């Protein structure tokens, strides 16, 4: 019993987590067999970020200047390119510590582990998602960029998120490990705008099924809705409207628990509409969105 | 900028993780140079954990009767010894993986990582704190006792929580890594009370600096008040009395913020007495009290 915003054991990550200085600037890169992938913006200095020319000022370095350190050993750096808006350097050396790996890009709502590093030192782990404005709030300081995101299936490491630049909001952006970035976000330090962000509502249920599992059943009454009773009022508080593949994503959930989909939808309907009125739900007093379906069934099973 | 409830890297620790076996009881434990640390309660059967007699129970056990296995190497057992409730199992080799390490015992209010294990395998890492009636609010199931709490200082891992028993309540105890449980309770399957536990005021003050140092300024006031007229609010609203150490802890948050330690508490009692009003703070709607002082320090200058 008992319920916690889990991140998954980083390990497998901080056995790939480098340093990549590049002039005045340093920052973290990960290292999987012969390549370091970092942010781009290691090649600019104060100056330059305001509108960078990106393919200007990479042609202004060469190999040698990338100084790329693991732990205290210096790789040496053989080749250097620019994709979208990650560097990828090519290195002598394998990573000795390379897990079995893929690079995934994730789709909004989307939960994932992230290893804060600062110097190519992780110094933190915390569960986050991707919010629908594909924005992360993360906690991130000058020095964190090249940390990366990450989900574990057993052995597997699927990378999904590099940080690269924080709003002016206070919120991160960042991309995939094809230097993609989630959302509009360019890596200028300009006026940034992130979309109305939305309750991921698929989340939420799935959190309060992992509430009933774990004894919180307060919220639980005799009501049941529509899909679409249920849209009219998730419209009016800024939630994700869901879909028939959100209830069969939760299915495990309602099988487990014997509470309905819509039964469950009626509960947070009451809860959106009147409140908590004081009370909470597994040590929250708001509604929940960063555990996935897959998230609660996986924290409620074991899974290693 | 952000703040989040981060584990410290669980690297160091995984590499520690093995899996004890004996009779029909699977567990995990904990390796470090040539010993492998677990709870007592793995010589129990369903019968025996009424009122085992450990002694006794232990007496019909042999080194060959523990099964320990490293990822799936087997690791050959020379030596067992009862060390209050954790049972030593001597090993043939040192863990090649075995970091530099202490044996630490927390005080309440203080916090610590722990990495949720089963069958040897790490399953999660999450941030707990040891609450002032000496239970984590943890998220542990059938098959994870053995999963190890910790503080990480560069290279050195402090081991000051092993899990050993989930109350009835839903909520943890465990003990030190020499066998001593925190609180009062002990590995029998009766009834256990788990005190009054109280708000770790520290903790939730070093929170609201965080909050201002990340943006969240609304529930500053213009108000100040004295450490006896704050400990009465906090002995109505069951939170810790705070002592002048506690303000001295709060200096350097104090400082960087320029805002006085008894000025924070005028807005902590506000906050008490009249609630959030719909309101969050570092995205929360309650009063957290699960970083330190020492813990926000950390996670707002990026130590490593
Ligand atoms: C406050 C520093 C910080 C904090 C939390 N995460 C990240 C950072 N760092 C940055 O954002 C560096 C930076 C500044 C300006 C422009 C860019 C861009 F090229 F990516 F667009 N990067
Ligand atoms: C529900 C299983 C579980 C879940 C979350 N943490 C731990 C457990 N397991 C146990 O508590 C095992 C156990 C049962 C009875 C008595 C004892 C004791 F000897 F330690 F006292 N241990």
């Amino acid at each position: 019993s008992g319920f916690r915003k889990m991140a998954f054991p980083s390990g497998k990550v901080e056995g790939c987590m480098v340093q990549v200085t590049c002039g005045t600037t340093t920052l973290n890169g990960l290292w999987l067999d012969d390549v370091v992938y970092c942010p781009r913006h290691v090649i600019c200095t104060s100056e330059d970020m305001l509108n960078p020319n990106y393919e200007d000022l990479l042609i202004r370095k060469s190999n040698h200047n990338f100084l790329v350190q693991a732990g205290n050993v210096q790789l040496r750096v053989i080749g250097h390119s620019m994709q979208n808006c990650v560097l990828k350097l090519k290195v002598d050396t394998a990573n000795p510590k390379t897990p079995k790996y893929k690079f995934v890009r994730i789709q909004p709502g989307q939960t994932f582990s992230v290893l804060a590093c600062y110097n190519g030192s992780p110094s933190g782990v915390y569960q986050c998602a991707m919010r629908p404005n594909f924005t992360i709030k993360g906690s991130f300081l000058n020095g964190s960029c090249g940390s990366v995101g990450f989900n574990i299936d057993y052995d597997c490491v699927s990378f999904c998120y590099m940080h690269h630049m924080e709003l002016p909001t206070g919120v991160h952006a960042g991309t995939d490990l094809e230097g993609n970035f989630y959302g509009p976000f360019v890596d200028r330090q300009t006026a940034q705008a992130a979309g109305t962000d939305t309750t991921i509502t698929v989340n939420v249920l799935a959190w309060l099924y992992a509430a009933v599992i774990n004894g919180d059943r307060w919220f639980l009454n005799r009501f049941t809705t529509t899909l679409n009773d249920f849209n009219l009022v998730a419209m009016k508080y800024n939630y994700e409207p869901l879909t028939q593949d959100h209830v069969d994503i939760l299915g495990p959930l309602s099988a487990q628990t014997g509470i309905a989909v819509l039964d469950m939808c009626a509960s947070l309907k009451e809860l959106l509409q009147n409140g908590m009125n004081g009370r909470t739900i597994l040590g929250s007093a708001l509604l929940e969105d960063e555990f996935t379906p897959f998230d609660v069934v996986r924290q409620c099973s074991g899974v290693t």
